[PDB]
């Protein structure tokens, strides 16, 4: 696909490193054949950048270009297990470790520092950018960045899409920080897109502390009540963890472009 000639989107790259020098990103960037709007292009950011190309079809690519179509960056590594682990982890407080893998975690700040610093002027150097309607999409750890963006930094996409959110992740730790979110909030407008497939497990560990989407239930209901915020919860029925990659994207990707 991305080497095809012939679709209403042309595919490029870019390569960008992290500041530390350790982790080795590919952008993969869907440019419409449309012209942009004089705004620029609305973005649609996903995170494991290498299955998110996968699971972009033909069929998707071709509804997509439709008179607003958006550009598409896959944040991929050109190798990554690790480098997710730590991209996509928030920090503990104090003075860090996956709890299931025992890689490095909590670098969730510093690769939302890298997408905002490094790879929005990588990317507005070969499409110009309409900032105001940004999606930003991840899968089960991305998910995880999805919420922890939402959370610390809300409005700095206008749609934020989680998939199969590892929300059991060390304890529930992105619950807490959720506190503080209508404050940070205020006088700004966000969409927030989560699934789930029926046939997934609480956790890789099973369903220990409590039953399998019982604290996606609790954050819906809970999310569902703050003002500012459009909450669209859409269960993927039979489906298990990994399938749930694909169809979030098709689905993200079939739903009204981003006001």
């Amino acid at each position: 696909l991305l080497q095809r000639q012939d679709l209403p989107y042309r595919f490029s790259a870019v390569d960008l490193d992290s500041v530390d020098g350790q982790r080795h990103y590919r952008l993969w960037l869907g440019r419409p054949l449309q012209a942009p709007p004089a705004a620029g292009y609305p973005v649609v950011w996903m995170l494991d950048g290498n299955a998110a190309v996968g699971a972009l079809d033909e069929s998707t690519l071709r509804r997509l270009a439709d008179g607003d179509a958006p550009l598409l960056v896959a944040i991929g590594y050109r190798t990554d297990r690790a480098g997710r682990t730590f991209d996509y982890t928030p920090a503990s407080p104090g003075q860090q470790r996956d709890p299931l893998n025992g890689l490095p975690s909590g670098g969730a700040d510093a690769f939302l520092d890298l997408l905002r610093d490094g790879m929005r002027p990588a990317v507005a150097a070969q499409a110009p950018l309409d900032t105001a309607r940004q999606t930003l999409w991840g899968h089960s750890y991305g998910g995880l960045l999805v919420l922890h963006a939402l959370f610390t930094r809300p409005g700095e996409f206008a749609r934020y899409a989680a998939a199969s959110p590892s929300l059991w992740w060390r304890d529930g730790a992105i619950l807490g920080e959720r506190a503080g979110l209508e404050q940070r909030l205020r006088g700004k407008r966000a969409e927030l897109l989560l699934w789930r497939g029926s046939a997934e497990p609480a956790s890789p560990r099973g369903s220990l502390k409590a039953e399998p989407g019982q604290a996606m239930a609790r954050l819906v209901d809970d999310l569902r009540r703050v003002a500012g915020l459009t909450l669209d919860f859409q269960p993927l029925d039979g489906l298990g963890h990994g399938e749930t990659l694909g169809a979030s994207l098709r689905l993200l990707l079939a739903r009204p472009a981003v006001e």
